[PDB]
This record gives C-alpha cells, structure tokens and sequence, in this order.
C-alpha cells in the first residue's frame, strides 16, 4: 500500500533526476527481496505424509526434484 | 495517513524532494482543508441544494407543486 501510493508516483514523475531518491528506492527493493526470501525460507524446510505422494510424480518424469 | 506516512516523510526529508514536496503538499493541504470544510458544511449545503432542485423540479411545468 505504501509503495503504490499515487503521491509517490507523482513525486517520482516530477523529479526524474532523483539519484539520491533512487538509492532509497533500490534499498526498498532490496528489502523487498530480503523479506520475500525470508518468507520463502520459512517454507522449504520440512514436509509431511505428502512425501509419499510426491515420490509418485518423480518416477514418471526423470530428472525432476524439489517440488515446492 | 498517506501524507503522514513515515516512509513518505523520510523521502520528504530530501532537499530536492522538498521543493516538489512544497508544491504537491501545499496543494494537498489546501485540498485537505477544502474536504474538511466540506465535511463540516455537508448538512448545511445539502438542504440548500435540495431547495434549488425542488424549485427547478417544478418550475415551468403547469401545476405540480409540493414534490415529496
């Protein structure tokens, strides 16, 4: 909600030469990537009885693994 | 809240962003004052506009008064 505000878009359009603001924008994108990576890392750790079902689909398609 | 967003305030804290902030947020402050006055006078203006609409609703059609 914060990064998609119309005021932010208007400010970005008004000052194209915003390298100082561009640094903050890239910092925000890095925070985006870090948060998404952490959220996904909270997933690809463990599984359940779904492993037996998963083994059924790795046999018919050789060379396939790590379905998340 | 969008105007008072802490991230937007941090972006505001820039000098080159402050001039475009000057323009955009003086316009925004005028708009906020206008909308606050609109909320304050909403009841007052609705009765007056309703009276004008009723006057125009039955003005040039013969007969037809007291539309309720």
């Amino acid at each position: 909600k914060d990064l998609d505000n119309p005021l932010l878009k208007a400010l970005l359009a008004e000052n194209k030469n915003s390298e100082t603001t561009k640094k903050l924008l890239e910092d925000h994108q890095n925070s985006l990537k870090v948060l998404k990576e952490k959220l996904n890392s909270y997933y690809s750790v463990n599984s359940k009885t779904l492993h037996t079902v998963e083994d059924a689909m790795y046999s018919f398609l050789p060379g396939f693994s790590n379905l998340k």
